[PDB]
């Protein structure tokens, strides 16, 4: 199929470039990622108020960057005026492809549905094999597949009652992985969250391991027990992860 996603070794992205260590959704965080030893990074865009893709996770500037606002209704040399940590500024997706390894991966998980359709034109002309897309939002995803339906992409899931929709979803969005929170260990159980990720591999899922606490990963070797389950992990220590695998033996 795929060769750039599907693949023996396991394959680590840095969440949001690699937020543990360096500015989150900043190009030094993804360069310092690749540098790392990741696969390529998570990154999170949204459209801003003149049309240009750029990185930023909550829906307003305020909390990672030195100024307020909300980029939807901001324009691009507005939000280049922030300083987003270190001094970095607010990328846009073009300046991210412009950094990355051609071969390096890209999830770009967007936030905003109006940002799909161009995403979907700048991943055209940047070697769409390496990206993979990702949202929560079924709207955004459905978007994006109006413009383009042959690129790698994973559904979020932060719901229990998202999962019985999963073979209904796979069709309609022609997805690739379900991309699943370590959290849902502590809340639901480890054996039932392993139950679930079964079944879903069981629809020829397969998975992509995220969180916003690197600990789950190591805790109780909660990571270690689902060796074989899972494809991708996004980390924010990437680091520590690479290190992690590597001393397991497995990558």
């Amino acid at each position: 199929g795929n060769p750039m996603w599907e693949r023996d070794k396991i394959i680590v992205l840095g969440h949001r470039g690699y937020m543990a260590k360096y500015p989150e959704n900043s190009l030094l965080s993804i360069r310092k990622a690749i540098e790392a030893g990741a696969d390529g990074v998570e990154i999170d865009v949204w459209l801003s108020k003149d049309n240009k893709v750029i990185l930023m996770h909550d829906e307003t500037i305020d909390r990672t960057s030195n100024l307020k606002g909300r980029q939807k209704e901001m324009t691009l040399e507005e939000l280049k005026k922030a300083n987003i940590g270190m001094g970095e500024r607010i990328p846009t997706l073009e300046e991210v492809f412009e950094i990355l390894p051609k071969d390096a991966l890209l999830n770009i998980e967007i936030k905003d549905r109006d940002a799909a359709k161009e995403v979907a034109r700048i991943v055209s002309e940047n070697n769409p094999e390496r990206v993979m897309i990702s949202s929560f939002d079924i709207e955004a995803l459905r978007e994006y597949r109006k413009y383009d339906d042959t690129t790698i992409m994973g559904l979020l899931v932060d719901k229990e009652e998202t999962v019985p929709l999963i073979p209904k979803l796979k069709e309609k969005l022609n997805l690739w992985s379900v991309n699943v929170p370590m959290e849902a260990i502590p809340i639901i159980g480890f054996e039932k969250t392993y139950q679930a990720i079964k079944w879903v591999r069981s629809l020829g899922l397969k998975i992509v391991l995220w969180t916003e606490d690197d600990k789950l990963f190591y805790v109780d070797e909660n990571l270690k027990r689902l060796l074989g389950m899972f494809e991708v992990v996004i980390a924010n220590d990437v680091e520590r992860m690479v290190s992690y695998l590597s001393s397991l033996g497995i990558r």
